């Protein structure tokens, strides 16, 4: 059972904007991203301070990175609060109708794309260097769904069935073919150290075989 939905019509042209846009500096969505993956650490960090047993699903708190050139795929993996079905379906937890219309004064004020974050939806830069974005999570108060979307004005929903997460969320960035720079270590290592050394959780970037 998948329901499909629409975009409102600001977030269609974010995310229109985002894909059509000659802007080089793309590597600002890695840190985006893990900014958003702190933001939920901090939150059921905050929620177990007066209630343990929110962390019963988990008591580890960390950021994983995880590259996988043969899918030509790159996901991050946070241990977070995760988001309801609601709150997925409501733009992921986010304020982004509002969100966008400051962005767009903004830049037509002098701001570039790079500042995206400071309007609370940069959680769409992924569609600097994706062509498809899956998100897989999981809220306490919650059964775990996949969200889904190639833009085009749609997303979908669904009930997930792989591996129970146990609490948190997985967003999966399926890379355009002339964006697969993200996927070498050196590349990703040299991307953390500038934009996200002193994020306060332990990110690991994983390797692979090959
Ligand atoms: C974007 N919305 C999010 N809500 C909850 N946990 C997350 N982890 C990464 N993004 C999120």
């Amino acid at each position: 059972e998948v329901e499909t939905f629409a975009f409102q019509a600001e977030i269609a042209q974010l995310m229109s904007l985002i894909i059509n846009t000659f802007y080089s500096n793309k590597e600002i969505f890695l840190r985006e991203l893990i900014s958003n993956s702190s933001d939920a650490l901090d939150k059921i960090r905050y929620e177990s301070l007066t209630d343990p047993s929110k962390l019963d699903s988990g008591k580890e708190l960390h950021i994983n990175l995880i590259p996988n050139k043969q899918d030509r795929t790159l996901t991050i993996v946070d241990t977070g609060i995760g988001m309801t079905k609601a709150d997925l379906i409501n733009n992921l937890g986010t304020i982004a109708k509002s969100g966008t219309k400051a962005f767009m004064e903004a830049l037509q004020a002098g701001a570039d794309i790079s500042m995206i974050g400071q309007f609370g939806v940069g959680f769409y830069s992924a569609y600097l260097v994706a062509e498809k974005v899956t998100v897989i999570t999981k809220h306490n108060d919650d059964e775990q769904y996949a969200w889904e979307s190639s833009a085009g004005g749609s997303f979908t929903v669904r009930t997930d069935t792989g591996e129970p997460m146990g609490r948190g969320t997985k967003v999966i960035l399926h890379l355009k073919e002339d964006q697969t720079e993200y996927l070498e270590e050196r590349r990703i290592k040299e991307i953390v150290k500038k934009h996200s050394q002193f994020i306060g959780y332990p990110i690991t970037l994983f390797v692979e075989k090959e």
